[PDB]
Order: C-alpha cells, then sequence, then structure tokens
C-alpha cells in the first residue's frame, strides 16, 4: 500500500541516541529525548502529505492518602527525596513537601470546569490551570 | 467539590521557569520544559488518590508533495535548515535532506499494521516502529 494515513504510535526506537549525537544535539537534550514516545499523524491525499509529530513522556504515578505522609522522589523534576503530606483545607488539597528546599509544596482545587495547581518553592510560585477533557 | 476525578489538560502555566530554577533544574532542561503541555489523570476514591501526569510537545507541521523539494527547519531536533526531497521507491517514501550533514535523510514504509521509519545521519541509523491506533 501507498496509503500512510492514520495516527501512528511509537512502539520501538533503536539508536535514537547515536542519531541525535550525529546531529550534534547536546547531552542534556539527548538524556530527555531518549525517554520520549512519539505519535505521528499523517494526512495523505495522493502525493500530498500533511504530517505532525508529537512527543510524550509519562511521569511516575503519585498515589497517596490524604493525611498520611509518604515518600516522594521527584524523578521528573529535580530528582529529590521529600516527605509529602497532603491535607484538606476546605475543598483545597494542600501538600507540604518536607525536604531540603524551604516552603516547597503545592495546592490543588477545582473551580468550575478547571483544576488549579499552585506549585511553590522558596519565593517562587508557579500557577497552572487545567481544563477537563 | 472535593471530586478531583478526571483527565485534566493544561491550559495555562505561569512562572514554571522560576519554579524550576528554584529547584536547580539545569538550563537545557528548563528550555525544553517551558514548551511542554501537561495532562494530569486523577483517580480518586474518598481520601485515596492515584495520579499520573504526562507531558507532551507538538513538533511543527511537515507538509510536502512527493517529488517537490521543500525547505525544512528541524526545530524540534538540531534546528538546522535542510532542503528535503521526498520520492517514491515502490511503496517506500525516501527523503534526502540536503544540507551540511552528509547522507542525512529518512525512509518510511508500512508492513501490516506497522509504520517503519529509518532515520540516517552520517554513519548512524535510527530505526523506529509505530503501530496504527
Amino acid at each position: 500500500t501507498r496509503d500512510f494515513n492514520g495516527t501512528w504510535e511509537m512502539e520501538s526506537n533503536e539508536n535514537f541516541e547515536g542519531y541525535m549525537k550525529a546531529l550534534d544535539i547536546d547531552f542534556a537534550t539527548r538524556k530527555i529525548a531518549v525517554r520520549l514516545t512519539f505519535t505521528d499523524v499523517i494526512d495523505q491525499d495522493g502525493d500530498n502529505f500533511k504530517t505532525k509529530a508529537t512527543s510524550t513522556h509519562l511521569n511516575y504515578d503519585v498515589d497517596f492518602t490524604v493525611g498520611v505522609e509518604f515518600d516522594e522522589y521527584t524523578k521528573s523534576l529535580d530528582n529529590r527525596h521529600v516527605k509529602a503530606l497532603v491535607t484538606w483545607e476546605g475543598d483545597v488539597l494542600v501538600c507540604v513537601q518536607k525536604g531540603e528546599k524551604e516552603n516547597r509544596g503545592w495546592k490543588k482545587w477545582i473551580e468550575g470546569d478547571k483544576l488549579y495547581l499552585e506549585l511553590t518553592c522558596g519565593d517562587q510560585v508557579c500557577r497552572q490551570v487545567f481544563k477537563k477533557k
């Protein structure tokens, strides 16, 4: 068949590292890229092609019970060990991540169709908003 | 509501950079991370939470006509300008990426339910296999 139409999900990727090193992609970027899975979307009409690729990475599961302190290794971020405790403040989930870093933690809550996430470390606050799919 | 169940897709992310720098995440990783979108999957039963986050990045569209050379900027890889020409070899798509790098290009073909992609640069070959979703 000459029909490449479809959404194609990567199953295997051999020697991406060598290919990226031949392209002079730096070490820090290769370290991240070898962990990605790719999805290629191909729209083909005869000899005309429209293609788009996306890369995705699964972070690790975080399972917890509110009120029960648990160990977390932040492998997708700074790869540090913290003792995380999640508590309710009303309908807001409040996590303190006890460890080296001061005032590290997060807050999560729902307003309307949106999930709000405030991540804190030191004097820095990151605010994220998610929409329900 | 205390019900966080659902698949939540990031719409907004403010000051991720400052938060990551507070965490001592290196420049090359921050450069990639500020371009990601996150999807959080939350399975909640009372006070028991199971959560998984994934990050995704859209590469740029590549649209082309077989037999018509086009300019490509490899922004998601080495960020180089190449002159790409895609030709048919039977049912195999063969691309030569004319530029600085020698013997740079790729081949794409389908066998059964699987898409095969061979990426070449210099003496390095990367072989990828995709399954149709």
